[PDB]
């Protein structure tokens, strides 16, 4: 997949994750969005397509996934020990991280 269709995956779990009714709902949509990140983090946005691949921008960028997978993780962790509202409220943590990071590149 290219980072479009990462970001879709992103954002339709995330909408999964805020609708769900347990658990591991929240669980099986964070997985999607962890591996999704991890995906996203191995690509070049549009907006650095002509930056050196070891840019300090392009750095920023693959580290910006590196925070949104630790939430993600920190999220499971809640999903994982069954606790649907609040692991739900660790995955709305994520939107701030996603609009930074857009702010910068999209
Ligand atoms: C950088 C570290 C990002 C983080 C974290 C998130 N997003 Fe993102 N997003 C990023 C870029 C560079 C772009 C432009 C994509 C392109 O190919 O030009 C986007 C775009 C989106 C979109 C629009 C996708 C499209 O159809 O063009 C969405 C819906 C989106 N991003 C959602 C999203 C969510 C929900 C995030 C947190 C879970 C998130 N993004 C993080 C870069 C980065
Ligand atoms: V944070």
């Amino acid at each position: 997949a290219d980072l479009e269709d990462n970001m879709e995956t992103l954002n339709d779990n995330l909408k999964v994750i805020e609708k769900a009714d347990n658990a591991a709902q929240v669980k099986d949509a964070l997985t999607k969005m962890r591996a999704a990140a991890l995906d996203a983090q191995k690509a070049t946005p549009p907006k650095l397509e002509d930056k050196s691949p070891d840019s300090p921008e392009m750095w920023d960028f693959r580290h910006g996934f590196d925070h949104l997978v630790y939430h993600i993780d920190d999220a499971l962790k809640l999903a994982n020990e069954g606790k649907v509202k609040e692991a739900q409220a660790a995955a709305e943590q994520l939107k701030c991280h996603c609009n930074a990071c857009h702010q910068k590149y999209r």
